[PDB]
């Protein structure tokens, strides 16, 4: 939080100490008494601004939407267990057939993470970077851009997947219709999880609810630039009986009320190590359909037999 | 929120400054002292109205019902992956057969969004506008209005869908019974999601719970038209030691307590870009069952082979 | 809320103005000073009763159980899509066979709504009213009451349903075993939703948690019959510096703290237009298995073909 | 709550009135002034103990775990609809075969409710009481106790169930493999619901979180034995201007803060009428597989035919 | 909580009594008056630190993530019911075949619990301890470490499982394709539950949200080392009218605000008796596929027959 509060905090340190130096050195004595009345006014009536109430529900919606995206991580490990076993063949066709199926299922999640996450988007700026990272063969790029559509194209590989499995069934690679439908029902589970992330980016927390909660924090501490001044102890106002030149508890109070504001900036749109997550789901999925197709260990007895 | 608070806010600015001009220019000195006693009374006892408690749970129910409708967006991308692959045929019959199936599944969500959303309803005022936008052929409109029913008719295409797939199976287009049941089980998932939006419009947040929370905000600031007046500083009441002619912190306090009231007016009934969402789900679904039926890219090797 | 607060509110108006007339006209001057000490005592120490804390969680459980019953509305539209297509036959047997299946599935929800809802129970007082409304033939009523069971009998039609579909399969009306199991798996989804409403009536919010929250509201305002009196302004107590003869902010405070109590009486047991919901689910379900069995519109081309 | 607060409440009535009689009759006048200083100290500084904050989240976890167990009630009505229809046979074997299947599915929930509920455990103290109540034949008791296992044995009938259905399939009682798998997939739903109750008893709310919230209530009112004393009105302390000999609002404040503590004792471990629930699920399940196997009513026409 | 608060509590007892002894014995009388002004300053302005607000939501996220992991306990009892019945064979091959399937399904949860739980990790430090506990034969360890992968390897047995069942089907041990797919669909449910625990360890509660809530507790009671001092009663400050040498209510206030901090340290990463849970899921799963394959009790009549 110290990195996120290097900008807004030191402005508030600067905006306080400016006004503190102006009051102590620049104002005439007749004009200081004008400042003392506004300082007593803004100290008692800045509690009318519901800072703990407005900011309290905005964290209850940034985070309750933040947690709903980590049940939305598309793991290919459910399709991987069924492509590895059912799509038969050890020759260079069926070995190529299984690697293509688990490459489309990962491409159906890279094309959505490069529109919701800046970390993936700086790894894959254009579509040419997807080809050079092995997620798309050059012959698939020509078919990807003859399909003229002004919308997002993350649904392209999840239709190529389901058309390849049926083509795989009609050549005898998948045995029955039930084993074919078992793959397609696990495609549409990963299509739902990828379909959530597209739905969460397109449906943000509304602008009407963000512009409210950023005034309630800033207009509070705008009044605290005046209402938290150390007044003159010679006038002996009730409450300001001591001069200390640094408001310790005001700067702590700005640290937390603006702290949740900078936290909720972060958690409204996460994924700002998906560079690691994509490198896992590609390296595992191609591993478990090529090296582990029928390579099983040897069946032997356990330590509990008779 | 500034657009939503152009009406209620400037009335409250007008209702304050009217009474402020009446007290400062119209009341006699004997009658001003009558006003000063009511101003001190309504300042101390307007805190008895639980504004932060009544409004606190109404936002907890407008929004917790608002978020439950965005898991209810009917996406056709689960039926689209199975109509594209299983319903065989490249001739002009099966090409027409697949386009009809994905047109009924989109029509089973336009007919529910034109009764829950004013944006869709101004795009489709009558049923004639649905025909001219290609969602319904003219021969389907005659069958749509011989079915005499006083209720909503959004369930009509989702029965025409399931009767067409079985007619498609009996002509040999779908291979097995499992692949037929795989389509119908994914119909009834989109029928459940469309069934939620019909259930959410018919079950609103009750009138007994809205009429409570709109008195608690308005009757508070009705007392704040009197209890927040800048009194005469010559009388030297405790608290009103300064005249400033504009209550800054009261107008901020009205900005947030009526702010959540106008936000909860918006989020109790959302969809007031479904004009874009309908144009996506029609343009994608007809694309992936006509241009992408067996048009697959050429299988080649990846960048990780040996 | 005005209809629900016609009884408890006017008692509280009467109980206040009685004591206000007794203090102003009946008590002797020596006995008025005894009343002034109890009024100051009950004004400062009635804040010890946690009204906003006890009532705050009871609304958090009435409503969080209220919202869980509207995902429990049994819609027959999932069984209707599969009875309409799979149960073949156009003769007067299979036409009678499909209407019987969708009549048992609606009877398996009327028999549970006539034990959880007073609105349905006044429409169907006895079992004879169910026969005259067409939900049960007279020959089914004799079989319904030879089954001797002291418990609820809402599970009777959902077993008659699953025994009729298997009898329908053995006569050749349903084609395969998968299409039979597709109907029975959608029966057991509607059996779960009807099974929730039976579980919610049998498991109420406990008596130990309702008797707490109805003392905390009533014993608060029992003290507010004394602690909110307008005292004599001649004695000049701190706080009671003005006589106004009507406590406006106390009557508003009773309007909301007893307001949530009457709201939570309503939402602990909803359905007190299920007379419309039953008339929809019967009129739609019999419509879509008799008039819409194989009556499909004519396949023609859309407005986007070449 | 009056039954649950007969023990802790009257101790607090006794502990108050003891100290009240000691202060008024036993202490010397010099020693009373020592007591008056501690009474003023414990009145102002007992508000530092966060009673409304510590107890506020413990109710938010007792009840949020309490409500998650009533979606965990194992209803046999999903298996009952499939055993009644698919397991064929009207002779004394298949009649015995269906009754055994629905008896194992109820025994797979009695053996878990006799370890989580004291009400079931006093009905079934040992395993011999299960035999005499008809839930287990004497020949099944010998096989139940040759299976040597130090853990809980509630999973024993749910494996005997799935081994009997496959034995039923190999004798021709169940027709296809899909109808066999339809029973086993509905077994594993009731195995999950019974698996929740075993998981909820084994994972309690931790001891580190219960010992916190029982100090915060008791150490508060331990200070309220001193801080709520009616002091001497002759000394004229601020606040204690009246002697009344019974603290009405303190005893109400103890009624609710200890009220939620006794409520959360009840709802952390419910089921302390499962004697009725077990008698329902046995009497219904054996009824709907013996009297209602193919006993259907006669098909006749409804009141809406032509 | 007493064990968890042996470290931080006695430091706070020591840090208080140090400053209390310094003020009472070391400071000069002119320097004591400097301390009295800071004690009055830190007593009134330490309430500006939102301790009950910052810590209130951190418990709402530690625990709401804590409860979501106990629906994530991988129970093998759903696969166990289907391996026991469908994988046929009583000879020493099929007896070895069923024990291997339920050993891979337990190994697919030990390899994830030895990276998320320190209790399992001290039981299984290296992979050699897994072999000596019977969870992995020595021939499986060579195949486990030829699969070169820098990521976690918990997905290895859940692919060996699905490759063994298909190898079991092609030798005639499993009858149909539906019974094969019934096992694989229950594998991918246990793969999802094991997939949650890997997702919960990799996605912790962020460092930006923990470093906030540990300053708000500690910087509060850092000021309470000064603001809670018993001042000199001879100076007669308002509030400090009594010397007692031990702040009872401050030490209680530190007991709960730091109490939730130490509780949330525990519940952010639970499983710190999984040594019992692993010993159950191995001893039960191998028991119900070897001793209970077709060993059923003898079918006899119940106590309710005619």
């Amino acid at each position: 939080i110290y990195k996120l509060l290097y900008s807004e905090f030191l402005i508030f340190i600067s905006l306080y100490f400016a006004i503190s130096l102006v009051y102590r050195l620049i104002l005439s004595e007749s004009q200081r008494l004008m400042f003392e009345k506004l300082a007593l006014y803004c100290n008692s009536y800045a509690e009318l601004i519901p800072v703990s109430f407005v900011l309290g529900f905005y964290v209850s919606l940034v985070v309750s939407r933040w947690w709903a995206q980590y049940e939305s991580i598309p793991w290919p490990d459910r399709i991987m267990n069924l492509v590895s076993c059912n799509v038969d063949g050890e020759d260079e066709y069926g070995r190529l057939l299984r690697r293509t199926l688990m490459r489309y299922s990962n491409l159906c999640s890279v094309l959505i993470l490069r529109s919701v996450s800046t970390a993936v988007y700086k790894r894959f700026p254009s579509m040419e970077h997807v080809v050079r990272a092995g997620l798309m063969t050059p012959e698939e790029h020509k078919k990807f851009e003859s399909l003229n559509s002004p919308h997002n194209k993350f649904w392209i590989p999840c239709v190529w997947f389901s058309n390849l499995a049926v083509k795989a069934r009609n050549e005898g690679r998948i045995r029955d219709s039930v084993l074919l439908q078992g793959i397609l029902n696990e495609l549409n589970t990963l299509r739902s999880q990828c379909g959530r992330l597209y739905g969460y980016d397109w449906i943000s927390i509304p602008l009407v609810y963000t512009q409210v909660v950023t005034v309630a924090v800033y207009s509070f501490f705008l009044a605290c630039l005046i209402g938290r001044q150390f007044l003159d102890p010679e006038k002996a106002y009730p409450g300001h009986e001591l001069d200390l030149f640094v408001p310790v508890f005001t700067f702590l109070q700005f640290f937390f009320y603006a702290g949740f504001l900078k936290v909720a900036e972060q958690l409204i749109n996460p994924f700002g190590e998906t560079n690691w997550l994509i490198d896992r789901n590609l390296q595992v999925s191609l591993m478990a359909v090529d090296e582990m197709h029928q390579d099983l260990p040897i069946l032997e007895k356990d330590l509990y037999w008779n």
